[PDB]
């Protein structure tokens, strides 16, 4: 249960290439979570 940024997830478990799921706007992000 993996997708890429553009992928969409609600949790950051759902991340495995190397990305963020930010509660924000429920998607995963590239370079890890940002500060």
């Amino acid at each position: 249960e993996c997708r890429y940024l553009f992928g969409g997830c609600s949790s950051t478990s759902d991340c495995c290439k190397h990305l963020s799921c930010r509660s924000d706007w429920k998607y995963c992000a590239w370079d890890g979570t940002f500060s």
